[PDB]
């Protein structure tokens, strides 16, 4: 679990998403596996806008946060959840490290800021779904 709090914005994996985030819904995309909803408090989190290819990211099945380098945002394919069948993910970075579904929600970030958050695992790799490219984040 997890999410991003930058403004008035609440970003999540889509799969997590609960009622509350439906029913203030801002944006989803289910080939990203995103969904942002609007909140009543401003969050502390800011956005990185830059092509990064390392950074350190939060694990909660192992209580740590590892540094990795990271593919840049691109179409992959990812096999079957108990969330989506097997599927191109668009907007996905994949990197080594240890992930489990749980998992999904940890913040991945950069010397500029957050980057995205986990979305996909298994076997030794992480991918984690983009949010620098979501500008808007940034205002209104
Ligand atoms: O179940 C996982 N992700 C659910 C969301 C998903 C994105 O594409 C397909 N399902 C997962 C599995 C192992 C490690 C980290 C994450
Ligand atoms: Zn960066």
């Amino acid at each position: 679990s997890g999410a991003i709090y930058v403004g008035n914005y609440r970003v999540v994996n889509r799969h997590l998403a609960t009622h509350n985030d439906w029913a203030n819904l801002v944006w989803e995309d289910s080939s990203r596996d995103l969904l942002v909803s609007s909140t009543t408090a401003q969050g502390c989190d800011t956005i990185a806008r830059c092509d990064c290819q390392t950074g350190v990211y939060y694990c909660s099945s192992r209580r740590k946060h590892y540094p990795v380098s990271f593919s840049k945002p691109s179409l992959i394919f990812v096999e079957a959840s108990e969330y989506y069948p097997a599927r191109y993910q668009s907007h996905l970075m994949l990197a080594v490290g240890h992930s489990e579904p749980g998992d999904c929600g940890g913040i991945l970030r950069c010397q500029h800021g957050v980057v995205g958050i986990v979305s996909t695992g298994g076997n030794g790799l992480v991918g984690f779904a983009d949010v620098r490219d979501l500008l808007w984040l940034d205002e209104e």
